[PDB]
């Protein structure tokens, strides 16, 4: 007649193991959560979602904060440029000393929707022609 809904959603978090089935879960269910890409929960502590008692699932704090790209890291004879922030999304372009070539690339693109906060291309080359 009741059982438990949709289950419950914190700022990030979203369940990770196959638990769910999500179509009617009667109480009486602990199931974990998984935080989006570029995310980190809390300090990592009981991920405890119970299908409690009132079709009210259980404690819900907030497991999940948020991992940003850190720093596409430094080219090389020459040197890396970032518009104001390096977040997920983000980009940037490369720019070599004087008497260089750009040998690589022109740009690089931080994505975090594959394999969590990581770059595309790394240390292009700057090559004296």
């Amino acid at each position: 007649f009741r059982s438990c809904e949709v289950p419950t959603r914190l700022n990030s978090a979203s369940l990770k193991q196959p638990y769910i089935t999500q179509n009617y879960f009667p109480v009486g269910t602990v199931v974990e959560y998984e935080c989006r890409p570029g995310y980190r929960r809390e300090p990592s502590l009981s991920p405890k979602l119970t299908c409690l008692q009132n079709l009210k699932w259980s404690t819900a704090v907030e497991f999940c904060k948020k991992k940003s790209c850190p720093n596409p890291g430094e080219i090389r004879n020459g040197q890396i440029d970032v518009p104001g922030g390096i977040l997920f999304g983000a980009t940037i372009s490369f720019s070599c000393n004087t008497g260089y070539k750009l040998f690589g690339s022109t740009s690089s693109f931080c994505l975090i929707s594959g394999s969590s906060v990581q770059w595309s291309d790394p240390l292009p080359e700057c090559r004296e022609h």
